[PDB]
C-alpha cells in the first residue's frame, strides 16, 4: 500500500549520493520486482541500475540480467513498435548504457559478457551492442586475446553472423590498431587441430606455436587488485603427443608451455558451457560467502569451456582421474565373477513390469561392494586416508545435491568424476529433465562410507547447500537459467519457468507446503535413495 509512497521515499535522501551507495541498487531492485509481481515506466528499470555499479562495482550479479532486464526490454520494445512509446523510450532509456560505459569498468563485461553472444547461439537493438564489446577488448589487451581465443573459432569454421563475427575482426584491427593476426593463425590452426581431430610427428602438422595466451580458466576475480582479471598466467611452447580420440569427434592434446598441463578441446555440443560455466559461477559464489559455507570449503570444482566449431568447441582437463569399469570391475574382477557384458540387458530384457525388477539385481547385488577398499588399500595411513573420505562426501553431496535442483542427468559410470590421491566431484553432459524408462547411488558406494552409509556428512554438509539456495533466492536464479532460454528441446517447456524458483522454495514435489529445509534433504534423499526406484531403474545403468 505505499507504491506510490515506495518512491517517494527514494528520491529524498538521494542528495547524498553515494553515502550507504545501497539505494542506488534498491531504486530498480524493488521496481524490477514491482513489474515482476505482475510497459511505459520501465524506462527507470536500468536507468537507476547503471548508476550504481559505477559506484559499488560489487555483486556481479545485478548487472548479470540488468541487460537483459535492459537490453531485452528496449528489443521488446524494437519488435513490438503503447508499442510506439515503447520503441521511442527504448532508444531514450537505454541511451544511458553506452553514456555510462563512458562514465563507469572495463573488466564489467568479461563474466556477463560471456553470455551476451552465449544467449542466441540481433540486428534490431544489436546497433549499440557490440561498439561497447569489442571496444573493452581493445582495452583490455591481455583478454584482448582471450576475447580472441574466444571470438576467431567462430570465423574458424553460423555464416551471417560468422562474417559479421569476422567483421568484428574486421573492426578489430581497425579498432585494435586505432600479434593479433599472427595469435589469428591458431584460429585456423585450431580448425586444422580439429580437422586433425576431424580425420603426433607428420600426421600432427603444426608447427611454430609460442601463441598469446591460454589460462585454463582465467578467474576474472572481484571483491577481496581488481586489474587481475588475466593474472599472471600465459602459454608459449606444445609437442605432438596423441588424445586416441576415444570416443567420437573427442580431441585431447598436452601442453608444453610451462609446467606440464593438457587441455583437452574435444567436438561436442557448442552450449555444454552453460552449466559448465554456470555451476563455475555458484561455486565462486557459494565459496567465499557467509560462514557455514566457508567453514567446510564446499564448492566442488569446475573446468573451461568454449565455443570453436558448431562441433569442436573447447573444454578444459582434469589430471589423473579414473572412473567406470577400469577402476570399478578391476577390484573385484580379480575375484572374476565380473562380467555381465550386455546380458544383463538381455536377461532383464527376459522380464518386464513388476515381476523380477528388484531380484536378477538382487542377484547382480551378489557381486558384494568393494568401493571402502579402494579409497583405503590405495594410499595408506589414515591422515591421508582419513581426510580423503571428508573431502569425498563433503564434495560429493555438495554437488550431487545441485543435480536435482536442476534435475539434470542421470549418472551412471562414465560422466561422474572421481579425482585419485584425494576426492573431488565433477558433472558434464546435457541430460537435461524427463526420462525414459523405470543422483546414483548404489551397494558399494553408500556403505563405502565409514560404515555409517548416509549420516554424518551426507546430512550436515548438503543442507549447507540448501541453507544458501533458498537464502539468496531469486539471485542465483535470475542468472544462470538463461541456458534454459538457449536450447529448447523435446517439444517445448515453458512450465520450467514456474518449477524453476519453486524447486529453491521446494514447495511443488509434495503439493502441500514448503518442506522443513532439513526434511528437503530428508524427502529428496528419502526418495532417490528408494529401494524399488533404485533396483527397477534403467538397467543400461550398471545397477548395482
Amino acid at each position: 500500500s505505499a507504491s506510490e509512497q515506495i518512491i517517494k521515499q527514494y528520491q529524498d535522501i538521494f542528495q547524498i549520493d553515494s553515502k550507504w551507495d545501497k539505494p542506488y541498487y534498491s531504486i530498480g531492485l524493488y521496481y524490477s520486482r514491482l513489474l515482476e509481481r505482475k510497459g511505459r515506466f520501465e524506462y527507470r528499470a536500468i536507468s537507476y541500475f547503471l548508476l550504481a555499479f559505477e559506484k559499488n562495482t560489487a555483486k556481479v550479479r545485478e548487472n548479470l540480467p540488468k541487460v537483459i532486464t535492459f537490453w531485452l526490454d528496449i528489443a521488446a520494445a524494437s519488435i513490438s513498435e503503447n508499442r510506439k512509446e515503447m520503441l521511442s523510450k527504448a532508444t531514450e532509456d537505454i541511451c544511458s548504457h553506452v553514456e555510462e560505459a563512458l562514465q563507469h569498468p572495463t573488466y564489467i563485461w568479461y563474466f556477463v559478457l560471456t553470455q551476451l553472444l552465449s544467449r542466441l547461439l540481433a540486428q534490431i537493438i544489436m546497433h549499440i551492442l557490440l561498439s561497447l564489446a569489442v571496444e573493452y577488448p581493445s582495452h583490455i589487451l591481455w583478454y584482448i586475446t582471450a576475447l580472441v581465443n574466444s571470438n576467431s573459432s567462430k570465423r574458424v569454421l553460423h555464416i551471417l553472423e560468422k562474417y559479421r563475427q569476422h567483421s568484428q575482426n574486421p573492426h578489430d584491427l581497425v579498432s585494435s590498431a586505432l600479434l593479433t593476426r599472427v595469435c589469428l593463425q591458431d584460429v585456423k590452426s585450431i580448425t586444422s587441430r580439429s580437422g586433425k581431430s576431424l580425420e603426433n610427428v607428420a600426421p600432427s602438422a603444426m608447427v611454430v606455436p609460442v601463441r598469446k595466451n591460454l589460462d585454463i580458466i582465467s578467474p576474472l576475480e572481484s571483491n577481496s587488485p581488481f586489474r587481475p582479471v588475466v593474472s599472471i598466467i600465459r602459454f608459449g611452447s606444445s609437442y605432438k603427443v596423441f588424445s586416441s580420440l576415444k570416443k567420437p569427434k573427442q580431441l585431447n592434446i598436452i601442453g608444453s608451455d610451462g609446467n606440464i598441463y593438457g587441455i583437452m578441446c574435444k567436438k561436442e555440443d557448442v552450449r555444454q558451457d552453460n552449466q559448465y560455466m554456470q555451476f563455475a559461477t555458484t561455486m565462486d559464489f557459494l565459496l567465499s560467502k557467509d560462514i557455514a559455507s566457508r567453514k567446510r570449503s564446499l564448492g566442488i570444482n569446475i573446468y573451461s569451456v568454449l565455443s570453436l566449431r558448431e562441433d569442436c568447441g573447447i573444454l578444459e582437463m582434469v589430471p589423473n582421474v579414473v572412473t567406470l569399469r577400469s577402476i570399478l570391475s578391476t577390484k573385484y574382477e580379480s575375484l572374476k565373477i565380473k562380467y555381465s557384458l550386455k546380458s544383463l540387458h538381455d536377461r532383464w530384457q527376459h522380464t518386464a513390469v513388476d515381476g523380477k525388477l528388484e531380484f536378477y539385481m538382487e542377484q547382480v547385488d551378489k557381486f558384494p561392494p568393494i568401493l571402502y577398499q579402494w579409497f583405503l588399500e590405495n594410499f595408506p595411513d589414515p591422515i591421508n586416508w582419513f581426510n580423503a573420505r571428508n573431502t569425498y562426501a563433503r564434495s560429493y553431496a555438495v554437488m550431487a545435491m545441485v543435480g536435482h535442483i536442476l534435475g539434470l542427468g542421470d549418472r551412471h559410470c562414465e560422466n561422474i568424476l572421481l579425482d585419485i590421491q584425494t576426492g573431488k566431484v565433477l558433472h558434464v553432459d546435457f541430460d537435461c529433465l524427463f526420462e525414459k524408462g523405470k543422483f546414483r547411488l548404489t551397494p558399494n558406494l553408500l556403505d563405502a562410507l565409514g560404515i555409517i552409509g548416509t549420516e554424518g556428512t551426507f546430512k550436515k554438509s548438503s543442507e549447507v547447500t540448501l541453507a544458501l539456495m533458498r537464502k539468496n533466492e531469486v539471485a542465483l536464479m535470475n542468472v544462470i537459467e538463461t541456458i534454459m532460454y538457449d536450447r529448447n528441446m523435446d517439444h517445448s517447456i515453458q512450465k520450467a519457468l514456474k518449477v524453476l524458483r519453486n524447486k529453491i522454495r521446494g514447495i511443488d514435489p509434495q503439493d502441500g507446503l514448503v518442506l522443513s529445509v532439513a526434511g528437503q534433504t530428508e524427502t529428496l534423499i528419502q526418495e532417490a535413495t528408494s529401494e524399488d526406484n533404485l533396483s527397477k531403474m534403467y538397467i543400461g545403468w550398471l545397477p548395482f
